[PDB]
């Protein structure tokens, strides 16, 4: 055990559920840096805020097609990719951040493979 491989941040356009009911979705300007997810309007706003703690991050999980859900303390949040490597991607990069905050939690794989 003990792995670590590069990739432990992220930063792409990802679409955000901002409605109750899927009615539509909006894309806004996501990255992640290894204590939260700094997510900002594509367009540009002041006097805003928009940051998920990675302690609130409770699970993750996939869904629908290149989509997950990302559990939050707060409230559930749904993040969908445009290509699939980065589906699993995130998740990985997420679970690799929370494991590291929390010792022997929730295995989700192992990969024990050197080059």
């Amino acid at each position: 055990g003990s792995s670590g491989s590069s990739g432990k941040v992220k930063s792409g356009w990802l679409d955000k559920l901002s409605p109750q009911g899927k009615r539509m979705f909006q894309k806004r300007w996501v990255k992640f840096d290894g204590l939260s997810i700094s997510y900002y309007n594509n367009e540009k706003e002041m006097y805003s805020k928009g940051i998920i703690p990675l302690s609130a991050i409770s699970t993750v999980r996939v869904q629908g097609d290149n989509k997950f859900e990302v559990v939050t303390t707060q409230r559930t949040f749904v993040f969908r990719v445009e290509k699939e490597e980065e589906r699993n991607d995130w998740i990985s990069i997420l679970l690799n951040a929370l494991k590291s905050q929390s010792l022997t939690s929730q295995s989700q794989a192992s990969g024990p493979s050197s080059g």
